[PDB]
């Protein structure tokens, strides 16, 4: 036996990161309900007519 | 930074035809419940014989 295991209980123990990671974000959905047109500006307001 | 940047505020802005008659007319219908007969007269008057 160990008279005193408590200075060993670190090398009786196993890391698994098995749980790093092991999530995602949710899928993309701006592209069903939105569309991008980028420009090069600040404001890039848009002047359409009636 | 710049001290009135709204004399500026152009640099800043674009402007991209993208809002722009992005609009259809509704599906022609007529064709379903009408027929076409002109004439290259004012009135195009029609009879019957019962």
């Amino acid at each position: 036996a160990i008279i005193t295991p408590a200075l060993i209980s670190a090398l009786k123990t196993s890391f698994q990161k098995h749980f790093q990671d092991a999530l995602a974000t949710a899928p993309s959905t701006y592209l069903q309900v939105a569309t991008v047109i980028p420009s090069t500006t600040a404001s890039n307001t848009y002047g359409w007519l009636g």
